[PDB]
Order: C-alpha cells, then sequence, then structure tokens
C-alpha cells in the first residue's frame, strides 16, 4: 500500500492555507506548521498547541492590533520568520532632523507628526518629560495611542523565536522559562516594549535571552526584563544585540514594584551589545527607583537587609557600546558589582549614571557626553567605588561649569584624555605603578610636570617642574624651573637652573626680614634681604635645631 | 481520499534530481527546493523563482565558471549550504613560506606557481604593484586569468544566503536590499570579490550585511560594498566576520567613481570582526581616492560641499582586530568620525593610515607594524583629530629613521609602550588628569622623570629629575638631581640634594662673571665665580627689580 | 498516478517512531531523519548513515550511559536539538554556598553530597588535589564514578551539531575534520569533557570549532582539543562561547603525551568567549606539561628544536573574559605569541600564569585575583616578554606579602590601578611617551611625584617632588619640596621653595665639615657647617675641577 509507505517516508507539515482558523491548523499539526497566507487575528486570540514540539515556519503576516497568544507549545518548539503588523496606522513623532540632529524643542517635535507604522513612534507620557511643553502642544489625536501587534508566548518552556520582524510589532514572553528571542530581523516597534520577558507571576524567570539581531523604533524600551533571575549560572540576559532609536531605552531591567510585587532582576548577562540613538538611555540596569522611591520591596529583599540602590544584583556586564543617546548612555545601581569594557560616545545626557557602592569599573571610555548639559556631569558615581582606566573627552568643548567626573566617594586611576582638571572630582586619584617617565612637549617652547592640590584650588596649579628653551630651536640649551604658587598667582616663586645658558642656579630669597617660623628643617638656611645695608642674610636652623642669623652676601 | 489528506499533511519540496534543468525545478517548487545532485551551469544561466518564498536547501555542488543568476525570489527566501565550484583549475601564486613568512621578492613568488583551485590566488594587476618586477617575470599563462564560480542574487529583497562554501567561489548581491550573507562556511575565493553587495544601479543599497562566518583566499577583497547607505539606523555592514588571506583586503568600502556613478558607502557597521594575513589591507573603509583622485563625485556630494577625504561617512566602527597584513592594517578617510577599540598587530605596512579630519579615535592599539618599512610610519593621521588611548610597540625593533606616529595636526593622550620618543610627531601630547604619581625603576641604579621639548630637540631630553643610589643596595640613601641641557649635552648643568649622603644641596654657579641679563626674577640671586680673587659673587635682582653685585663667599 | 506526483512534490523524512532501532531508521533515511520518540541506546551502539547527507532533527531524548556512535555521515550533515541523558543518577558534589562563595574545606565539600544528574559534579582524582584531604573523607560510593551519556561523531568530515543539550551529557568528535559544535543549548555535563575534538589517530584535526552557546557543570573541562592544527588559516578553535562551573577548566588545549603521541594544538582561535566559576582554570592554552614534564614529545617537535614551554603554538587569542575561577583565570605557554584584550576578575588563584617567552601581551586587565593566596602572585610571566597596558587591582586588599606581578624577565608599560608598588617585580617599567603631565591630588593637603629605585628598596621611595598647602584651603599659597632618602628615612633631606609663603628657597647644608669627595661636579658649591665659629662654609669645585674651601656666611 502506497499510503503506508508514504506515511513513513514524508515529512509532516500542516499549512494555514488549508484551514479557516489558526487553531484548526495548530490542532492538525504534528511536526511542522507553515504559515503560508496572511492571517487576521483578533486581540486576545489564543492558540493551544497541545504540548506538541512544533517547528513553525512563517512565510506570511499575522495582522492585528493587540495580542496573538500562543500556549502549550512543547519544549524545543521553534517559531521562525514571524511578521507582526498592526491594522491601525497611528500618529508618530520623529524627534530628529534630516542631518540626524536630535530635536529638543517641543513645537519642533509636534511639527514632525505623520501617520505611519514606522519612521517614528507614538507619543507616551514619558515624552511629556523629555520634551517639556509637548503635552500642551500635541493634538489630542496624537496622545494616548496604544497600537502594538504583539506575539505573546504564554507560560511556555523551551521556545525559541528566530528571525522575527514586523511593523508596530512586539514580542512578549509572559511567565516563560528557557525561552529565547534569536536573531531578531529588525522589527519596527509599536507602543509596548519590542522584546519583553515578564515573570511577575509564577517562578522567577530563568533561561530567558535575547541573542543576536536588532530592533528599530518603538515608543518604549527595545529589550526588557521583569522578575528574572539567571542564577549563579548567569542563565539569561542580552548577548550580541543591537537597539536603534528606542522611544525609551535600548536594554532595560525594570525597577521597583509592578502590580503587587517586584519587577527587579538578578544574575543576568549584558554583553557584546550596542545601543544607538535611544531617546532615553542606552542600558538601564538599575533595580531600585531613583526619584520618589518605594519605602519597601514586596517580593524582594527588604530595605532593612539592603538599602536603596545596594541590592546584590550580580549581573555579568562586559563589552558594551552606546552612541547617540538623548538621555544617559549607561546607567545602573547595586552593590558589589564588577563592570568592564564599556564604551559610550556622543550622548546628550551623562555618559554614565552609576548609583553603585563597593563596585569596580575597569576600562571605561566616556567620550563626548552630556553634550546638551542635561545633567550635572558626564559620569556620576554615588557610592564608594573603584575605577581602573577611564578615558575622558573626545573633540567637544564644554562652555559652562559642569563637572566631567563627579565620583566623590570613589578612588580612580588611569584617566586619559584632554580633561579639564578643574572638572574632576573624586575621593582619591593616583598612578602608583608607573615606570621611569618622560614628559614630551609639542607645540610649545617648554615642557611641564605640574602639581594641583584640589583642596587648595581646583583651578590653579600649586607648583611645577618646567623645562624652557634658551634662545631658539636647535640651541642645545634649556633651563629647568621649580615653582610654587603665592597670592593665587601660579609660578609666583621659583628656582632656576641654567637660565640664559648661564650654567648656574638662580635662588629666590625672602624679600624682607625673615621671621623665625619661616624656616622648617634643622641643618638648613634661608636667605633673606636686609635693605638697610644692601645685604643678604641667612636665617639658619643649626644642626641642633637652634636658630641663628648670619650675614650671607655683602657689598 | 488519501491524496486529499496527503496534500494537507506533508511538507512540500521539489528536488533537482527529478528535473533536467534548474529552472524546471524552480518552477515546480512551492515551499522547499532541495539541490540533491551536482548541477553544471553555464555562465549567465538565469533562474526565475516566480516571486515565491522558497527555502532552498543545498546538498550538492553548482559547477561552472561564471555566474549562476537567481532572480525573483520572494522576501524571506533562504538559501542554505550552497557550494560553488569552477570548471577551470587556474594557475595560482602562494606568496608565503612554510613558516608563514611573507614572500616579497617577485622571483620567489613566481616560483610558487601551481595549478589549483585553492591554497593561493590568481594574479591580478594589483600584484604588479605589490611585488615589483613580477609583471615581467610571470609566464603569460598566469596573467589575466578570470576564474570565479559566482552565485548572483539579482534585484531581490529579503534574501539570506547561509553557510555557503566553495572553491574559486564568489557571492554577488547585485541591486539587492535587506539581504544577508550569514555564517559563510569558509569558501575559498576566485578572481572576483568573495562577498559583494553592489548597488550601482537603482536605489542605494540598504539592509545588506555580512553576519558571522569566514572566507579564505581570493584574488581581491573578501567582503566589499558599492553604493550602500545604511541610513541613520546603520542598517548594514559587517559584524562577526573573519577574513583570511585576501588577495587584496579583508573588508572594503569602495572609493571613487565606478562606471558613471559613485561606489561610496555611508552609515554602515564594521564591528566585532577579524582580518588576518591580507596581501593588501585589513579594513579599507575609505570613500575618496588617495592617489590621482577624481576632480568630481558624480552621484554623490560635490567637492565644493565636502573636500576630498572629508565626507560625512558616519560608519559605526568598533571592536576590530587585524593581524599579519602585508599592506596596511586599518585604513579610512572621512570627517566627524568616531572609532573605537581597534587592535592591529604584526603588519608589514602601517598599522593605521587615517586620512581623517575632526575625528575621534579611542582605545587604539598598534603593535609591531610597518615591520618591512613600506610606509613612512606605523600610524599616520592627516587631519585635525583626537586620539584618546594609543598603545605602541610590542617586541620588534626599528633600525632606521621612520616615525612611529605621524599625526601632525592631532592632539593625543594616553600613549603606552616602549616607544622611542624621537619617533612621535603630534600637534599636542598631554596627560592633564593624572593623580599623585610614582616612577618605579627596575634594573637601574637610578629612577628618572625626564622632560623633552620637541621644538628644541626630538632626540635629547632638555631636563630631568633623577634619584640615584648612594653606595649600594640597601644603603637607605639616595641623591636627588635636577638637571638642564647645555651645548646639546643632556644633564650638563645640575643641582643635587644628598650626594654621597652628605645631607646638603650642591648648587651650580656661573663659571665666570655673570652678565646682567642672566638673572630672571626679582628677589633672586645668582652665584658666579670671580677667579681673580678666588671668590663667589652674587648677581642680585633686588625686590625692587634693580641689580646689585655682592660678595657671597671668600677665602 | 498520484504516487509519481507525490514522490516529486513532498519532502523526504524518516522518523524513529516507525522503526524498532536507530540503525533501521538511519538506513531508511534519504534527506531528513526525525527523532520523535525517546531512544534507549546501549554503550557503544553504532549507527552507519551510509555516506548520506542527512538533516537530523531531534525532538526527543537519547537515553543511556556510555557512547552513542554515529559513523559515515556525509559532508554537510546536520544534527539539531539532540538531548543526551544518562540512565544512572550519580553522587555529585557542589563546592559552593547559597551565596556563591567557593567551599575549600574538604569536609564542607563532602557534606554537599547528593544524588543528582545536575547542580554539581562527580568527583575525580583532580578533586583530591583541589580539596586536600577529601580523598580520605569521601565515601567510597562517591569515588571513581564514570557516568556520561556521550554523542560520539566518529571519523566524519563536515558535520555540525546545533543546539545540543542534556543531563550528564557529553559530545565527542573523534578523528573528525571540518566539524562544528554550534549554539550548544546549555548541556549539563557528566564525567567526561562536555565538548571534545580528539584527533590522536589519523591526520591532525582541522576545521573543528565550538561556535556560540554555553555549557554548565561537568567533572572536567567544558571544551577541549587534542592534536588539532588550524593551519596558518587559523581554521578551528572556540569563538563566542560561555562555560559555567567546569569541574576542571572552561577551555583547554591538552598538554604532553596521551597514549603514544602528542595531544598538543597549534594555530587555533580563542576569541570572544567567557569562562565563569571554573573549579580549575578559565582558559588553559598551554601545550607542555608544567609539573614533572616528559623528556620528549613523540609525534611533535623535539625538545632539541624547541625547549619546554617554547613551542610556536601561534594561536589567535583575543577578547576573552574570565570571572570567579577557583584556580587560575588565564594560563598558557609558548614562544612568539601575541595576546590581546584579556579581562580576568575575582579569581582565587592567579589571574594569569604565563610560561611564555618572546611574547607580547596588549591591554590586559587582572582585577582582584589570587584572592585566596593559592599562588605566589596575581600575574606571573616566566620568560622575556612585553606587556603593553596592564590594569591591576579592583577593590580587594592583600594582607600578606605576595607579589601582584612577578614578571622578572619582562618589560612593561602602562600599569593602571591602586597597586602596591612593593608588589611589582619586572625587568623594566617605563612610560617613554607621555605628554606634558599634571598630578592632581584629592583628599590630601599635598600633591606628590615620587621616585622609587627598586634595587635600593622596593618599599621606600628614594626621593620626591611635593607641593604642600601653606595655611589652609583657598590661601592661594603652597610650598614645593625636593627630597632625598637617608638612613632609610624617606624625605630625610630636602630643599624647599616658598615655605610659609616666605617667597624664598630653604637650602640644606652638610651638618659638619664636608669631605672632599662630597662634591660631585665642577663649577658647583656645597655649603657646610663650621660649629666652632658659628659659620657656614662652602666646599667649592672650581671651574677647573680643583677644590677650595671658602667662608659663606658669618656672625
Ligand atoms: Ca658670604
Amino acid at each position: 500500500q502506497y499510503s503506508i509507505e508514504a506515511d513513513k517516508k514524508f515529512k509532516y507539515s500542516a499549512k494555514l492555507s488549508d484551514y479557516p482558523t489558526l487553531q484548526d491548523a495548530a490542532s492538525a499539526a504534528v511536526d511542522g506548521l507553515l504559515i503560508d497566507r496572511d492571517y487576521n487575528f483578533y486581540g486576545g486570540e489564543t492558540v493551544d498547541f497541545g504540548g506538541k514540539v512544533l517547528t513553525i515556519e512563517c512565510k506570511a503576516k499575522f495582522i492585528g492590533d493587540g495580542n496573538l497568544i500562543f500556549t502549550k507549545l512543547g519544549k524545543g518548539s521553534r517559531i521562525a520568520g514571524v511578521f507582526m503588523e498592526s491594522t491601525t496606522t497611528p500618529w508618530v513623532i520623529k524627534p530628529w532632523t534630516d542631518d540626524n540632529q536630535w530635536l529638543t524643542d517641543a513645537a519642533a517635535v509636534v511639527a514632525t507628526l505623520k501617520q505611519s507604522k514606522t519612521d517614528g513612534y507614538q507619543p507616551t507620557v514619558s515624552d511629556y518629560v523629555k520634551f517639556p511643553g509637548i503635552e500642551t502642544l500635541l493634538p489630542p489625536n496624537a496622545k494616548g495611542q496604544n497600537i502594538t501587534s504583539t506575539l505573546e508566548i504564554r507560560e511556555c518552556i523551551g521556545v525559541e523565536v528566530h528571525r522575527a520582524s514586523g511593523l508596530m510589532a512586539g514580542f512578549l514572553f509572559r511567565g516563560c522559562h528557557f525561552c529565547k528571542m534569536v536573531d531578531a530581523n529588525n522589527p519596527s516597534g509599536g507602543k509596548d516594549g519590542i522584546i519583553t520577558f515578564e515573570n511577575l507571576s509564577g517562578d522567577w524567570g530563568k533561561g530567558n535571552y535575547v541573542i543576536g539581531g536588532r530592533t528599530s523604533y518603538g515608543s518604549v524600551s527595545s529589550a526588557q526584563f521583569l522578575r528574572n533571575n539567571g542564577g549563579f549560572e548567569r542563565d539569561g540576559g542580552v548577548i550580541g544585540f543591537t537597539s536603534y532609536r528606542a522611544g525609551e531605552s535600548g536594554v532595560k531591567t525594570w525597577q521597583g514594584t509592578v502590580g503587587s510585587t517586584t519587577s527587579r532582576n538578578y544574575n543576568l548577562q549584558f554583553r557584546d551589545s550596542v545601543v544607538i540613538y535611544p531617546v532615553w538611555d542606552g542600558f538601564d540596569l538599575g533595580a531600585d527607583t531613583d526619584m520618589n522611591p518605594e519605602l519597601d520591596r514586596p517580593g524582594d529583599y527588604p530595605i532593612t537587609q539592603y538599602p536603596l540602590h545596594q541590592l546584590p544584583l550580580n549581573h555579568l556586564i562586559d563589552n558594551l557600546l552606546v552612541r547617540g543617546a538623548l538621555g544617559v548612555g549607561f546607567g545602573m545601581d547595586g552593590k558589589g558589582m564588577y563592570v568592564s569594557n564599556i564604551t559610550v560616545e556622543d550622548c546628550a545626557g551623562s555618559g554614565a549614571y552609576l548609583l553603585t557602592h563597593e563596585s569596580v569599573f575597569t576600562n571605561i571610555a566616556i567620550i563626548d557626553t552630556n553634550t546638551k548639559d542635561f545633567q550635572a556631569n558626564q559620569i556620576y558615581i554615588s557610592g564608594a567605588c573603584r575605577v581602573n582606566g577611564l578615558r575622558l573627552i573626545g573633540i567637544r568643548s564644554t562652555d559652562g561649569q559642569s563637572l566631567t567626573i563627579d565620583a566623590p566617594n570613589s578612588t580612580v586611576s588611569g584617566i586619559t584624555g584632554m580633561v579639564d582638571p578643574s572638572r574632576i572630582n573624586v575621593a582619591n586619584l593616583a598612578e602608583e605603578g608607573l615606570g621611569n617617565i618622560r614628559a614630551n612637549s609639542f607645540g610649545y617652547d617648554s615642557a611641564a610636570i605640574k602639581l594641583r592640590i584640589h583642596k587648595l584650588s581646583k583651578t590653579l596649579d600649586s607648583g611645577a617642574l618646567y623645562s624652557h628653551i634658551n634662545g631658539g630651536a636647535g640651541s642645545g640649551s634649556a633651563y629647568t624651573q621649580l615653582t610654587a604658587i603665592s597670592g593665587s598667582t601660579p609660578d609666583a616663586v621659583s628656582l632656576k637652573v641654567n637660565h640664559k645658558d648661564c650654567r648656574g642656579a638662580e635662588i629666590p630669597f625672602v624679600p624682607d626680614i625673615a621671621s623665625d617660623d619661616f624656616i622648617k628643617d634643622s641643618s638648613c638656611f634661608l636667605p633673606y634681604w636686609e635693605n638697610n645695608s644692601t645685604s643678604l642674610k641667612a636665617l639658619v636652623k643649626k644642626p641642633n635645631g637652634e636658630l641663628v642669623r648670619l650675614t650671607l652676601a655683602t657689598l
């Protein structure tokens, strides 16, 4: 019988073109399921896949506003090529120019309004803060919109969504474990987060990843996590991902209470990823609320155990790039954190906002940030942290008085760049382990090794060692100078060696009668001027510590 | 009826073993298409896939010289495992030894000639420049060869080629958008570029990527782009890729006019990638022609708007590694660029050749490059740029007079390595933001903090602060010395503190009668020698600025 | 005839549910093979796939202790979703606490014993060394266990295993070439290595990679190689991989003789990867045995050609992260190596153990390692190497006398961090290419530029340049001080400029009659005390080099 042989030798796949509803096709499926016609779904339409391990291959669109809900997929199920699209074409704003300059003026942003499923985003309430005054100026038809076409995977284990795309599209994993969003094929976002792992009910989320791929646009954050804990195994997070033009942030771990419980996250990886042109932040990896925080943490550690911003979040954070944020490039909180290899460039707000304590930051580069003076500084650290390697300043100038680094409880080593030293505030700055040193000077007739005591003055060097050309180039002659500040005049007092190639030391003397207390150490002398005789005298502290006054030079 | 049920329950796939031509199989296909026998194609053979969204699975070879042309594939089509192979076995050169040393002598290169589809490449005209004299020495049968077996995807949107391989193989996307070359499985290249996105006609290319994978050999560049613009979204470029032994360069964005229009590229990503042993360059990301440039840019911005090498290319460039180039490791041009985290090692030409202006380079490492003295320097920057963090020198020495960095308009901070300071040329070099410092000296009886004024001398230190051992190790005693250059003799003039553990300052004096102009500042004195009385005198500039001469020390 | 049309239009797949043995299903398969029921295999069960190019899709478990052996798969075959599981539930140890602190006490480790297929590992003989005393304390039923369920690919070319997982699971490629383990889906390991490329027989392994994915647990190493050589093309190794909690090491290239031949490896890539919480080492990339080494290298280069630890291994090593090792973070040997961009944090043994010679290390960060004092240092280098950029110290203190870096034959530049300078030992340390410098001091009333001659003292600075506040903050006045050590008392002897805002130089003098030899240079004077007359004298070395004694200051 051919049918016996056929049933044994051919691959099983059901296809949607043979069925009137998606549930009918799902029920028929045994191995493969092919989406080979566009399918209009109603919001909340729910498909039961019977616990089957299905390979779902999409070659057409799921069309609808609201959520298409997939349930009871077997472990190992895979959904490839899915394409979500809204039925509604909403009003979107586009707060950047044709030369990719951010628009900050509310009226200019309102002028960008158009009806489109892409190239912009639907305003939300956070836009009222981001573009002050815009709430009053937006037409009512552009406020409070709620358009997203969302694929919801509900309460499944071991399901992977690969190469997803769409228009006004979102992807929600609700109450899932060991699920992955892999190689997202640049979906264009809607009102809700583009990729969400939300585990507010049931067990803490674990094994949930965004791996590879990219997203564009969306009103809020591109990739986000609520109530996930990767365990000590660090089994979850974001690796190899790119976010472009998030309406809020590129990658976000939620903070505070959502509903009746914690939305926070522990033990996730954030590695090898890039966020470009977010309207708010590149990476927002905080767990506690900054402004107007909850007095408790239902479902999480109490404030009595860990103070605000001091949770043992224990994320693995490495090799991240942010460029072009209108908000903050990289933000986090927590205690006992290690963070490495972070690069932030060209952000309008702070490059880094770090509400961290007893944490270590290694090889950080913050290059041309706070370019619009939105924050007090380019990098802020609240608690007692360590920074080992910090690159500051690209090519931008700073006209006002804002600090570059304000990390008042932190100890820092290894700053590089053309930082204005008056714009550094740290607890301690040191290079303990340098070798033999050479200061090489270009474009000047001198070289300098300067000292600045910030307690005395943040703006004036307190002393210096200089080398200065005698005559011109090629003269083979220079003079060395040791200086000290007096009367807030840098270099006011100095000793010289070889000025005008004289081969001698020029020694400063006290310009009047020296007081007893002017001399510091025993077996030393201090020259001073006696004008009434045209003589140099010496105040001498003898080897035995007693003072005597001698005549040093006479007419 | 079984046939009704069978048509509903089984996956559709056509296979080439059932058809006499590839077009017949393509026409029959509805979902899958299996290449299950080797297929000999003629150059220019064109397959029309009818707009169908096909999953093409290759388990055999496409064999032929020239192009196999795929057209009218539906968005979402995928081609996996394709294997291209030429019919011709050409003559190839192998310009490296069994110890992986580059051959540079033309006669030695000619001696490597063999007929093979791999382990070398077909000479092209660029080899005549790379190996001077080789044009005369190559036998005629090894010149002007043109063997490539090329899969051409023509005027398609949303097509992905995955896990491709081959021998004398190339992959061309001509007039395509939103197409990807994913996880290339080490094809061995032919005469043409291995992976090309060419958009000289139609709309500018966008959404075109090389993601993952690797290539080997080829006569010209491994991955290349013509007339692509990723948009502000940076939707295209090269991520996660490895090139080995390109006959020209690993990754190339074309420069200048090709045909009648621009071949240039904007807004692409070049990230997380590696180029090893290219015959020419690792990354060639320039857009304007260097030698003998066009006087115009048909199809692009005019020279009147942006001068040569000053286009707003706006690529996203980060986390690149190059090793073993016979040419330049990393090259680019453009204005307003940000570049980060570039590592270049062991190149025979310059590590970096940067025809850039108003651009920022952060965390650059150029380690043992220009090892064959092909260029004037290891890193060159033409325009007014900023470098923040620059590692120079591995373990190689430099016998001649070539510069290490020549960046005469650039401001630089954060050099590390055993650079010869005479081989640094920059506009300005500074460490503005160091903390308290310690110079730790090993393998010497002294420690040093030296100063060098490059305007005075690039080769001689102009002054120093030294600490020198008194006696031997463990003596608990050292002397401190402040020095200045005179008569081109470093350290010619000095003041000492604690020489021979004497607990005193040794002060240099003018060895003859001091001229009036030798003293600089008021309320200072300058000792000088009066030989005719065996006396020290003091030239004194009094507190009121007037000069007087006093007797300082007498018999 | 429908059967003719059906045979042409449907995809071929055989499925295990239709057959009594795996061999029966394999024999029936032509294109696809679906594993759609759990399959109990016996150890050594061998399947012959007839040279067919098969796409094997797994949606169920292979269950058994021992090896399931796949042979004669055609080039291009793929195995997806495989899940290996043992029949035995062994006794496992879990040497870490509920706060993720390592357990080091043998009795505490024994107390963790449980029967499970995961969340720990089976003890092996290396545990007897790691937890001293544990050999005596372990119950007999927890010693010498040998449970692994291993998929063995034997003597195949061009086979890829994708998205594999399991419990007590291993994956062995024995005598294979051009094979890949791709996107491992966190298999939980057993007694043997989780991913092994072993080529002890036949040709040296080539083209063998681990790409992407992750593993957890296992008694020994996560990914390992024996007798592989990637060629100059670097065609093999580990890229994009994560290892968690290896019972030995994350990534290992074997050392020494195994059986009758070499187990060593050449020309592999180790890039873009992460190892966390290994019981032994993060990356172990050595080739020669350290303790009690072989006197020969059968099958490899003789000791007469390359001494122990000086093989030309030529691996491409870049962009690696290790955190939380109980052993060493990063270890290797070899001569002529280049290594870049390595980050190691929070390891109980050395961050790096480098038995390397004539090798270059660029941009290395070793942050809070040797935290349990297991080794003599945080980073060790035996041979004559170069280090360009080395970050040391996070937030941990060191109570004892151990060194931070011991690299006694190496030349180093670019240390950053709060290193204790007495804990640096190198051949030479230098910053040759710094610009104009500023020392910025926070939290002190002074700024300092110190000098330390390690030959004199590793613990005491030998001289200094200080700037000190006169009075208080905002006074606009400081004094500069130049000091030298005497009698092992830092700063014992000093010259001051502007002490107490006096505008003069305080000059130290010899406290008794100066000996002739106390003066160094011609045309200099040295003041000294004559107590019997209350006078300063000057020992003068005249311009002609002859000595004279003069009266300098008198009552
Ligand atoms: Ca006198």
